């Protein structure tokens, strides 16, 4: 039986790290819905372009418009395991996935809310010169300042924390229904910690016992 799988995980969570390893590890086909509007938009395809005139807004793409383009890259894999990774993002998207295709395994990364904040929000820069401090792994040698001119650092926008809250919300508004969704279909497998390489060995057990290693 070929893998039908989904990941989840918050921004934040490792859930990039674990499919990156997923993939590297398994003999499957990585479907990031990301991946897939980047190369539509990249190739200016008619998707692709209708994409972009979300995305260059910072609007989600309609789910009518997402389920027909990750239905359609589906359509052809079918002879390989996948491992989808950003969508379903939304409980439409879901129910139309399943429409389609019989989801036997969805992976959740459960990583505490704190955990994820810190995370995205560790990013300070010193403009003039674009060094890049992170309050976890390389913070400035004085907090807030840069080592070499001792000018203050900022945050870009993303890495504020009101954005972060803000992202994290929504992340939660949208996928919350997805988890409980399939929870209830009784596929889901949650892996819950805070960090990535103390998650990822269950992981890889996990999937030991459904798909073929690479
Ligand atoms: N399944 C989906 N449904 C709706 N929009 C999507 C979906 N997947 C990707 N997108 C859009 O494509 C953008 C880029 O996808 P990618 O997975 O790289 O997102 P990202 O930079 O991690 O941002 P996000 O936190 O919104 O996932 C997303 O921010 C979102 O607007
Ligand atoms: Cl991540
Ligand atoms: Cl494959
Ligand atoms: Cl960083
Ligand atoms: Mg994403
Ligand atoms: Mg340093
Ligand atoms: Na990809
Ligand atoms: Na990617």
């Amino acid at each position: 039986r070929l893998l039908r799988a989904v990941i989840m995980g918050a921004p934040g969570s490792g859930k990039g790290t674990v499919s990156s390893r997923i993939t590297t590890h398994f003999e499957l086909k990585h479907l990031s819905s990301g991946d897939l509007l980047r190369d539509n938009m990249l190739r200016g395809t008619e998707i692709g372009v209708l994409a972009k005139a979300f995305i260059d807004q910072g609007k989600l793409i309609p789910d009518d418009v997402m389920t027909r383009l990750a239905l359609h890259e589906l359509k052809n894999l079918t002879q390989y395991s996948w491992l989808l990774d950003g969508f379903p993002r939304t409980l439409p998207q879901a129910e139309a996935l399943d429409r389609a295709y019989q989801i036997d395994t969805v992976i959740n990364l459960n990583v505490p809310f704190e955990v994820i904040k810190q995370r995205l929000t560790a990013r300070w820069i010193h403009p003039a010169s674009g060094r890049v401090y992170n309050i976890e792994f390389n913070p400035p040698k004085t907090v807030g300042i840069d080592d070499l001119t001792g000018e203050p650092l900022i945050q870009r926008e993303d890495d504020k924390p009101e954005t972060v809250i803000k992202r994290l919300k929504a992340y939660e508004d949208q996928t919350k229904p997805v988890l409980e969704y399939y929870q209830k279909k009784g596929v889901l497998e949650t892996f819950s910690g805070t960090e990535t390489n103390k998650i990822w060995p269950y992981v890889y057990a996990f999937l030991q016992t459904k798909v073929p290693q690479r």
